């Protein structure tokens, strides 16, 4: 137990130092490698329970049982005598350096998981190298490093939600008594793109300036992993060559995906290419019904353009049906048109873009209902928003012998590893998990301590809070109701509810029974809170707290004898009592 | 002794029927009480883990051990039978109204405490009468029911408060592309304050309205305690007289201090008066260092003002210190201006204010600060914000007996009972407890359920969290590090902290490194979160779940294996990982 512990941790750290606190030997050793730069784990062990059983194990390796001891790449380097004397014998740095492969660790994908992972690595020691390569969009948009969400997700996302928000900020000044007239006020979207992506590009500049201060290798240049410890890349000028490491860490994401019909390709667009569109999209028909479809159709009415929301069945498949109709409803109420049970069938093209005064084309798109009536209308921009999908055929060659599963994601084990013993996956690819960006960068963090640091701890991805930022948001974390339902029947199950208002919307004369939270409790379990569910402001801080309590077994009495802060939303929490089974109305 | 809570039960309450939900008997004695419009409380056995003594308990008051047993003010009136008979003979309505007093609950004072109390008892059909009068303040100033926090406390601030903010959006608009300028906006003091009003108004109405749909005497006079069963009014007119209760709960609240110096009560206000005044306040002092004087300095200057606090020593007595001088440093690079460690000692007058034009008066303040040198500035409006008291003199006879603490705050036990086995006290004049409106509601609801419903549960006052809404909110839930570290030792305590930065304050060009976050931990005991603190937009919405995982026992570990969600200011708490005692820089 300890004894396969130590063996797992020597053989892949790259450099690691067993010690403790309060050895004067320990310490000279900590300041030679210092001085000389060298980076390297530390286990110290006077302070770990089986300290004594770790130090006898050690002897198995080196034959000796003191501390300190030092590893380099599975191989015992020396004591405190034999470290001092590489070093005064300008040895140490070449015994440091010595591998079997050009790596400790190849990251393929340079984003959320994969910039995690091999910041942390490096920190240990692992001399490491990241690749990114963006593949351009049918109309030739590209992007800087850092990934989906940095670059065409949560940060242009959220700030473009923010811009939407101001709109009814501006409509709220006038009842709390300033002097604006909302209704001669109009938005410039070219302004707030270059707003956008100057951000993004700090964030790009500062991806790069960390990696360079980490000392990784960092190549713009495009992977394919051809081997367990091969990886072949292609950089700007085609230039092919192949480079080999220790460990692989599969990070690469997913991209965006078209529905196989006349027109899309040619003539759509996804959220690849909206974050930075040179112009106003205009009258705009947004095709599906994910929480990328419904968060853009949200922002972009409230900047004032004509939107249509294409549902082929219902919104948020796999959210609380409850809760996405509240949502739909509250869209609908504000502006956005749906056409509802609709597929497209063709998209054709009316007018071409219009580059040199900065203007969308036009276009004519055809459908059909499910009872089998025709839709037809035009629209300035199509945004398809019907998926997301990797493409590890692009990524792995098929003799290495990664095993995917039907819907071409990587099958892992707990600790990320894939059926290859070397190789791991990390983020959207990791087949199973939630896909989202805090949870790849804990994976990534949290594997790379393992690999090389001799860490344990694992990535729980159990009751992972969410929030759809519409324009008015939806937190939610655990189970849906009838999720809950289903597992443990519908006699086992408890459901506390109400509506509420914020306080912020009672001098704006905003609605009175629109926010709306619940709690999805078991009887059975001492009413242990199975799901938790809320719509309204600032549903994202809201909701994160609460994700803690969950985590630890929080039950309706954890909630009721917990006090609100008042003035606030969130404290309706604190107070809940009306069942779903008592049949009384959720109103204030 | 299950014993002995049933004997407390049957002596307390006021109509409560024993049942079964099983038994048909038991339904058809519901059923007469529901059309006979008699309200009560009801246990039903058949769900308590001992119902079975329960049962044999009955027997020493009635001589039977069956379901259903109805009770009456501690007499046993009959089971299904008897109940029936009396029914069918027209007696019912007389056997369930005979009672020695006129009530049995009087509350003296209709704010958050003790309409929650008398609204939750009259539900378990206890006859209740609710007392509330509100003295004027020296200018005269008056108000309706409901409050200090309805009224001229949490509501109004807190609209104001967003008033504001809304300003900083208006600023924050044209970054993100609106086509306004926020230099040619003005805002308008009267318009806003007609529109908090107008919201006051509707509350005032609201709990009028929910008292009378509950059976509930209200009277709008003064309430004194004479004895301890016997309170004399004083109502509109001067008219005296007495009423009688079997239950006493005093709930009074508290009203604002001035100091001790000349001119103060003719020529100053307090917040009081600042929630509905009808002119703009100007040049404005406000005199104290307490959330209230803080919070007020803060919109007023939001809105216009020219502001200045005068502190005697410090910032937020009481509060984490390094976050209460962090509040301030934000307020003061935004326009507060701060006369510090300075008194007053006179106010004189220099012009009347101005009833008709609407225009404040004019005063010069005269102080001094503590190493000798002077103060001396005119200012058109002074505000007090030093403190506040109760006045149990007006409100409690000294002979009673009920024991005051030397600050004037009623002693009581740990169920709100005071030294007079019959009168309780709640809210802001209970001795020790948080002064918060979440509080005093859940200890009269509470307490309500425990005298008329035959409940236990008690009100915990440990680990409230709070929100101090200054430009820059400030929450807080647990001890401060100065109050953790002189508890424990400084060995024994760590602290993870952080900077952050808003998303929404990138493309708008706001500051990198003032929002702040930490987490106070106890090293020999789990790293357990002894308190938490955060300096950021919407803290109370972001504090507010966390105090769910700290009355559960967080550790720091909990918080780590909890996933973040994104993008939030909230999810800065998930990966927290510089201490203070490593010195690493905690900026972004
Ligand atoms: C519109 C939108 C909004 C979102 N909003 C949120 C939100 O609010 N909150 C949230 O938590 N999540 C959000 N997400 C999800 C989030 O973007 C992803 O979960 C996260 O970015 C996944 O990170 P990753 O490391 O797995 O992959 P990515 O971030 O996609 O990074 C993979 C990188 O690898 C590169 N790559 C691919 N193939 C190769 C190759 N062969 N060689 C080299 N490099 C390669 C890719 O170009 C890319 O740069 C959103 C996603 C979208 C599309
Ligand atoms: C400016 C300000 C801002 C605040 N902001 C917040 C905040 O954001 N959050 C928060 O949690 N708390 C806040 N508070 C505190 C909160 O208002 C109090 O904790 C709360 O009102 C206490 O309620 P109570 O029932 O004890 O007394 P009160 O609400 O003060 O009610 C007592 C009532 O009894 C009446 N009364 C007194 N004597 C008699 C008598 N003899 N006969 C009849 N009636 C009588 C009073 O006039 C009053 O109507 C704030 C307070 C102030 C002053
Ligand atoms: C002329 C391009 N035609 C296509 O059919 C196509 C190519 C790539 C796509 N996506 S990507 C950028 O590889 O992520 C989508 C569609
Ligand atoms: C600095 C990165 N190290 C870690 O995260 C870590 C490593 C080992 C630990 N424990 S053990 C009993 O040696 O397996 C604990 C934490
Ligand atoms: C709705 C009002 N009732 C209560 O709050 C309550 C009372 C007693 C309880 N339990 S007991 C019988 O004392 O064992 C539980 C709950």
């Amino acid at each position: 137990g300890t004894s396969q512990w130590l063996r797992k941790t020597v053989d892949s750290a790259a450099v690691i130092l067993f010690s403790k606190t309060t050895c004067p030997y320990c310490k000279k050793v900590k300041d030679v490698l210092a001085e000389a730069k060298i980076k390297h784990a530390t286990i110290e062990l006077d302070q770990l329970s089986n300290g004594s059983a770790i130090q006898k194990c050690l002897a198995s390796f080196s034959k000796i049982e003191t501390v300190p001891q030092m590893f380099v790449r599975g191989k015992f380097i020396g004591d405190s005598q034999t470290v001092l004397k590489y070093y005064s014998n300008d040895e140490l740095a070449g015994i440091v350096n010595e591998s079997k492969y050009d790596y400790d660790l190849i990251v393929i994908g340079g984003g959320s998981g994969g910039l995690a992972a091999g910041k942390e690595a490096a920190k240990y020691g692992a001399k490491t190298a990241v690749l990114d390569y963006v593949e351009p969009t049918p109309i030739g948009t590209t992007w800087g490093l850092g990934g989906t969400c940095v670059n065409v997700g949560c940060i242009p996302k959220k700030l473009m939600h923010q811009a939407g928000l101001l709109s009814h900020a501006l409509e709220d000044a006038e009842h709390f008594g300033w002097s604006l007239d909302r209704s001669k006020i109009s938005h410039n979207w070219s302004t707030m793109v270059e707003g956008v992506q100057s951000h993004i590009g700090s964030l790009n500049w500062g991806y790069k300036v960390a990696l360079r201060d980490n000392q990784v290798t960092y190549l713009n240049a495009k992977g394919r992993l051809i081997s367990p410890h091969e990886v072949q890349i292609t950089d700007k000028n085609q230039k092919v060559s192949t480079i080999t490491g220790n460990k692989i860490i599969l990070a690469t994401g997913e991209r965006p995906k078209y529905p196989e019909i006349p027109g899309a390709v040619e003539y759509g667009i996804t959220s690849d290419d909206l974050f930075s569109l040179p112009y106003f999209p205009g009258k705009t028909l947004v095709i599906g019904a994910s929480y990328v479809a419904l968060e853009c159709a949200g922002f972009l009415a409230s900047l004032g353009g004509d939107v249509t929301v294409m549902v082929r069945s219902i919104l948020l498949r796999g959210f609380d049906q409850q809760m996405a109709e509240k949502v739909g409803d509250y869209m609908e109420n504000h502006g956005v048109k749906f056409a509802k049970l609709c597929v497209p069938d063709e998209i054709k093209q009316l007018k071409v873009v219009d580059t040199e005064n900065n203007k969308p084309g036009l276009l004519l798109v055809k459908g059909h209902y499910t009872d089998g009536k025709k839709f037809e209308e035009e629209f300035e921009t199509v945004i398809f928003a019907v998926g997301r999908e990797p493409q590890l055929s692009k990524v792995l060659c098929e003799t290495v012998g990664v095993k995917l599963d039907k819907n071409g994601r990587v099958v892992c084990t707990d600790d990320e590893q894939t059926t290859v013993s070397n190789v791991y996956a990390i983020g959207d690819i990791n087949a199973g998990k939630p896909q989202l960006t805090p949870v790849a960068i804990q994976a990534g963090r949290y594997l790379a301590r393992r690999l090389f640091a001799g860490a344990t701890e694992l990535t729980d991805y159990s009751n992972v809070a969410t929030t759809v930022f519409t324009p008015l948001e939806y937190g939610a974390c655990g189970l849906s109701e009838e999720d809950a339902i289903e597992k443990y029947g519908d006699k086992d199950i408890e459901v506390y509810h109400s509506n509420f208002k914020p306080l912020e919307w009672t001098v704006a004369h905003r609605e009175d029974n629109v926010c709306y939270m619940k709690l999805v409790c078991r009887k059975s379990d001492n009413m242990r809170v199975l799901g938790l569910h809320v719509l309204g402001p600032n549903a994202g801080e809201i909701t994160q707290g609460y994700a803690v309590a969950i985590k630890m077994g929080a039950t309706k009495a954890d909630f009721d004898r917990t006090i609100g802060i008042h003035p606030t939303c969130s404290e309706t929490f604190t107070t809940l009592h009306v069942t779903k089974k008592s049949g009384v109305s959720p109103i204030v």
